[PDB]
């Protein structure tokens, strides 16, 4: 059983450990020579993965049982070549293509599915912008298809590309991790507990699990998460990005790769997002049981700093090279778990 | 920060992962070419580890910050020289020597310390080869129990932590079965901590120690201690917040530890087809660790040890 990982960054390494515990040989592919998953993989490969010819030869020679796309820098055309009884793609070349095309994924979510999003318009003129502002009002979020905030410049109520978004009030950003595998009885679709996340003080990301939601908010979230994921199809672990304001839930995005916010799961769930995606790739049963509330801080290791960081109760750390590290804590409550993680991170950075 | 592992087998691999999560480069040393920790280590080394000359040159050239002895086939004479000259040993050489000398460890436990053991005699009943030959009186036993003792430094100096007792026994098809926690009476648990703590402090140094005991209601007997992660410790990979390997990674490096339990659990060490895993991972709260030339660990957790053992039985059965 041979799995091939397109991408060899930090989560590619943990996934590779996970897959090796379950008995699989892993090939780690990337562009440069010293990539993280190269060090512990069974076989390392260097190719400009953004090269449809060069990538496709590599896949034909090695001929892996499973082809896992863990990065965004990849030839989607090369992947559809391989799809077009020798290798299962997990995720599908469909999902890889849909989620790298930002325009097409929004239009898939809001138009084909009836998913609720923040009002958005794709323009291609100045005049197109002019209308939207008159129609939509302020503030707007003009973004290339950096992201400027058009916060200023209809007489009656009955009245390349650049993306315009109306701005909505938001309480929480939330990551819904959806897992699609096979069980001993066929297809499984599992939901993790909502993961709350946000940008923190020193340019770090903070996450925590579980984020509490109302019944109506949680029903909406499962519904939205489940529907975008079934449209993509195939086995895999999907991170579905949502915006929440009390009862309202908005679709923002989905990634076929383990999000930075998922790092909390390494300590807060029985099976981490990496153990889940190892099992999903290989078509094995999964559950989404939680160990305990937790929080994480992704920073972007002096001997003194480590000693101090691990002095914080129920804490853990994942050191990764230059400027990359994860601070982790668990606790009987999310609030304690976030305070401990901020302590771990503070003693570390 | 560079740790060197004497021994490169399956537990040496998990310890190596653990140490790499905490930021350390690991050198895996063993006798043969394809050893398990070689595959994911940062640097691999092949040497005859019982050769004091050959081993000692290897340690002098590489010059690691920490020297960890994970196997028993190692030159203790080569090891004592490293403590006499740049490099911290976890575990310490005193411990490596005492626990490989079976006669001297018994005499240390029963004579110098006043530890209770089964009556024993060395001559020159359970007659066993120790030359000398060891004679033991046979006592009634309820449970075999592993007491995992952890010695590290915290942010406030020395720590000595006890894990929850691990029960273990030989089960069917040659599998070793373990489970955590094993319930003990107050008097039994007081005895066990006392015995575990006393043999470990006599060895000294940082490390993770497995202390073997025999239990019959009230009475606790010392049977053995190892400076290496016992096969019965495998249950901790899922039953404790920090597995025996994460604890020994933290102990080697002198970091704080705790011994919190996630949930009751059980394990079965067997000594791997796709349908075997599909069927095996269908058991609730189950996990597997595949190695090896047939080596595998079946794991389950549950709200009760009894369910956790039945699930692990099932996982192992669907796997074997």
């Amino acid at each position: 059983r041979r799995v091939m990982l397109l991408g060899s960054a930090e989560p590619s390494r943990e996934l590779a450990i996970a897959l090796q515990g379950l008995g699989a040989e892993v090939i780690a592919v990337d562009g440069y020579v010293g990539a993280p998953a190269h060090r512990i993989a069974d076989q390392s490969v260097v190719v400009t993965m953004t090269d449809a010819e060069e990538l496709t030869a590599v896949i034909r020679r090695l001929q892996p049982d499973f082809l896992v796309t863990v990065t965004a820098a990849v030839s989607v055309d090369a992947l559809d070549a391989v799809e077009q009884e020798c290798t299962e793609l997990v995720p599908n070349a469909r999902a890889v293509r849909c989620t790298a095309d930002r325009e097409g994924l929004r239009r898939l979510a809001a138009d084909q599915l009836g998913l609720p999003t923040a009002p958005f318009w794709f323009v291609g003129s100045l005049g197109e912008l002019q209308a939207v502002a008159v129609h939509a009002g302020f503030p707007l979020l003009v973004s290339p298809v950096g992201s400027s905030v058009v916060a200023g410049p209809a007489g009656h109520q009955v009245q390349p590309r650049v993306c315009a978004e109306s701005v909505v009030e938001i309480e929480f950003l939330v990551t819904m991790i959806v897992v699609c595998s096979q069980g001993p009885n066929g297809p499984l679709i599992e939901f993790c507990a909502p993961i709350g996340h946000r940008d923190a003080d020193a340019g770090e990301l903070e996450s925590w699990q579980p984020q509490k939601l109302s019944t109506a908010a949680l029903d909406a979230a499962k519904s939205i998460a489940a529907r975008i994921v079934k449209a993509l199809g195939g086995r895999g672990v999907f991170g579905v990005e949502l915006m929440i304001n009390g009862d309202e839930v908005y679709f923002a995005d989905v990634t076929v790769c383990p999000a930075g916010s998922a790092w909390v799961t390494v300590r807060s769930q029985r099976l981490s997002v990496f153990e889940l995606q190892a099992r999903a790739i290989l078509g094995l049963a999964v559950d989404t049981l939680m160990i305990s509330p937790g929080a994480a801080r992704v920073i972007n290791p002096p001997a003194d700093a480590l000693t101090g960081a691990l002095g914080v109760p129920e804490s853990d750390v994942v050191i990764f090279g230059r400027g990359l590290g994860v601070a982790l804590a668990t606790a009987p409550e999310v609030a304690i778990a976030r305070e401990r993680a901020r302590e771990v991170a503070s003693r570390l950075n």
